[PDB]
């Protein structure tokens, strides 16, 4: 907890820690634990926020959203997972968390862990918060986050900038009135559609019927206000802006970085920005807008201006009446301008593409189902009943090859990888890749061009390694692939674990679009404590003795 902490002084936090200190290697002790419990249910016909009646959802403590996780810097977090759904697994992955030496805790099933069983199964999961910022959890069992098993994560620290009122998590999200898993169908076979609405902070409109609300943030004139940003959508990648305000960038995903201002931001799938609005604008009522480019490329909305309020306190009612500016198009792309507190520096002076630092997309539309997604020859598909810890439990080394284990052996050094994005395929499309266990360097990417526009790069050295910054560059768990090209990506192995990198859009990990770093294998094996060996197979003993009970088939990766 904070004892130096202040709207004058946010910078700093207590006794030995601060904006400056490096969060990844230095942790306060607090010796305080936050608990939660996570019970999960199925619920048909569900009337949502929209008026609109869905046929199928699956809520946390049956509300929209699971509860808001908060907690200071150090803290330990610890939730209990309850899966009362009827037919399927369930696990929790804290998007975000690192979950440093606390692998088996990343809820990625099949991987880390098998799913929770339905009827009654339960987990705990318990990790140490060992950075502070916003982020948020899922479910990682196929698609199903996509159905309501979703929630926000703020981990109270030190900021880059002063500021008065912390107005708490903003999530932003796409809404399908149609099921995750027909969807997962959907997209097997079909481009995947609109979004029926988009919800803001679990509200809005619908654009048909009028029924429903705005989401409705109220500001206290002249003062700044620390607003938490977050894209957990399935789907669509969002364009965000507030009419006649500026919005100063203070931390990306959970990554504090140097402000800046800007007059609107792009989010990924996954990704968080936490900004400072100032309320020195005239008192009235002001349209904080989502907006789409990208030449629909990574999204929409059937709504086509779905928005929130932003309400300075002592104004009048109602809604706001200038409909403002559109913003610039961002092309699919977030910025790599953002400079992290912390830095870190590598060099980015030499490279050779090599087959064990590149990582090839490609899209396969010849076999069954139409769209199928391939990394390096191969669409992954974990085993459930199988993850890859119980091999590293067992000894056992022969993974399949539909594990697409990527397997890293350095001690604490730092790897690069080549992400090349389908150059040689039919065509290809934006992907926000995200990484578990660490955050990367985006040392840099393709040409940013629009990102419709068929345009094919592969890295050339004589002109690339030019274009890389490996002067504290962009430090984050999220970034985009771009349409065609290629991302150029690091991180330090200092996290012995299994860890998933994917793209974070639902149908297309789920139709195989991820490998797994199989970060220190035998340092791993070493580090799992009694403890998680033991809760690790007996929630594998339960899964495997219900899963030949589910009326239900797998129908794709498992992710
Ligand atoms: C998870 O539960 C959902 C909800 O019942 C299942 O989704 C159904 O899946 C079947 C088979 O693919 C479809 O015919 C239905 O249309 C789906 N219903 C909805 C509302 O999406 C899903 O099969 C379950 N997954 C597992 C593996 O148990
Ligand atoms: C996001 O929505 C939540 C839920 O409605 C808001 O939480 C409420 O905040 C108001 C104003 O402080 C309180 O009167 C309520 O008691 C709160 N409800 C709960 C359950 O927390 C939250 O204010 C919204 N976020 C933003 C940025 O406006
Ligand atoms: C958003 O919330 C604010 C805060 O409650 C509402 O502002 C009030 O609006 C009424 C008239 O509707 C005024 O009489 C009060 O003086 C306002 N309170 C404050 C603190 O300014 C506002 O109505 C809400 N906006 C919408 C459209 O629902
Ligand atoms: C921000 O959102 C608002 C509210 O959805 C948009 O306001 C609508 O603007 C359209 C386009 O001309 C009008 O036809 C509607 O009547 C407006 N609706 C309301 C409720 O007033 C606004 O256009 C958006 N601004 C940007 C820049 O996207
Ligand atoms: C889960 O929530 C349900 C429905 O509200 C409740 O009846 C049940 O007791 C809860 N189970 C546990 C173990 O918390
Ligand atoms: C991709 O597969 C090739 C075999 O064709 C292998 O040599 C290479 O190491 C693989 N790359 C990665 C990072 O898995
Ligand atoms: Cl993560
Ligand atoms: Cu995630
Ligand atoms: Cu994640
Ligand atoms: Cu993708
Ligand atoms: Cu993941
Ligand atoms: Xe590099
Ligand atoms: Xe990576
Ligand atoms: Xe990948």
């Amino acid at each position: 907890e904070p004892t130096c902490n202040t709207p004058s002084n946010r910078a700093c936090w207590s006794d030995g820690f601060d904006i400056n200190t490096d969060y990844e290697v230095s942790t306060p002790d607090t010796g305080v634990t936050q608990s939660y419990v996570f019970n999960l249910t199925e619920v048909d016909n569900w009337m949502g926020p929209d008026g609109v009646v869905k046929e199928k959802v699956m809520l946390i403590n049956g509300n929209i959203m699971g509860p808001n996780i908060v907690a200071n810097w150090g803290d330990t977090v610890e939730v209990t997972v309850i899966n009362n759904l009827v037919t399927n697994g369930t696990s929790i992955h804290w998007h975000g968390i690192h979950q440093k030496d606390t692998n088996l805790h990343d809820g990625a099933n099949g991987v880390t862990e098998c799913p929770i069983p339905p009827k009654g199964g339960q987990r705990t999961y318990r990790w140490r918060a060992r950075q502070y910022g916003t982020s948020w959890y899922h479910s990682h069992f196929s698609a199903q986050y996509g159905n309501g098993v979703v929630g926000t994560i703020q981990i109270n620290g030190p900021a880059s900038l002063p500021y008065d009122i912390d107005l708490g998590v903003f999530p932003i999200t796409d809404y399908y009135y149609r099921a995750a898993d027909d969807l997962v169908h959907f997209t097997q076979n079909n481009a995947p559609p609109f979004s029926d609405n988009v919800l803001i902070n679990g509200t809005a409109v619908n654009p048909n019927t009028g029924e429903g609300q705005y989401a409705n943030v109220t500001l206290t004139p002249g003062k700044r206000h620390r607003l938490r940003i977050l894209n957990t959508s399935t789907e669509n990648h969002f364009q965000v802006s507030l009419v006649n305000h500026t919005m100063t960038v203070i931390a990306a995903d959970m990554v504090p970085v140097n402000a800046m201002t800007v007059d609107s931001l792009f989010l990924a799938v996954g990704q968080r920005y936490d900004v400072v609005i100032d309320a020195s604008r005239a008192p009235d009522n002001y349209w904080f807008n989502v907006t789409f480019g990208g030449q629909a490329a990574c999204g929409g909305s059937l709504n086509p201006h779905p928005a929130a309020i932003f309400h300075y306190a002592g104004a009048p009612g109602g809604l706001p009446t200038d409909e403002g500016t559109p913003p610039v198009d961002h092309q699919c792309l977030d910025t790599l301008d953002v400079r992290p507190v912390v830095p870190r520096s590598v060099p980015v002076n030499s490279f050779v593409k090599r087959p064990d630092n590149t990582l090839p997309v490609a899209l396969d539309l010849t076999g069954t189902p139409l769209f199928v997604w391939k990394v390096n020859g191969s669409d992954i598909n974990v085993d459930w009943g199988k993850p890859i810890i119980d091999y590293i439990l067992t000894g056992n080394t022969s993974y399949p090859v539909s594990d697409n284990i990527v397997q890293v052996d350095a001690v604490d050094q730092w790897t690069y990888w080549l992400i090349e994005n389908d150059p040689e395929g039919p065509f290809s499309l934006p992907h926000p890749m995200h990484l578990h266990g660490h955050d990367f360097l985006v040392l840099g990417r393709s040409p940013d061009v629009p990102a419709a526009s068929q345009q094919r790069f592969v890295f050339d050295p004589a002109v690339d390694l030019a274009r890389l910054n490996g002067d504290n560059p962009p430090r984050r768990d999220t970034t985009m692939l771009p349409a065609g090209g290629w991302l150029l990506l690091a991180f330090r192995t200092d996290n012995p674990g299994a860890w998933l990198f994917h793209c974070h859009i639902a149908w297309h990990v789920s139709g195989g679009l991820s490998v797994d770093f199989l970060e220190r294998p035998a340092d791993l094996r070493q580090r799992i404590s009694q403890e998680d060996e033991d809760d690790f197979n007996r929630v594998c003993d339960e899964w495997r003795a219900y899963w030949p009970t589910n009326p239900y088939p797998k129908i794709d990766s498992g992710l």
